[PDB]
């Protein structure tokens, strides 16, 4: 999973 910075990143 390369987006797991786009659906919910370091900061949710």
């Amino acid at each position: 999973r390369p987006l797991d910075t786009v659906q919910r990143p370091k900061g949710y």
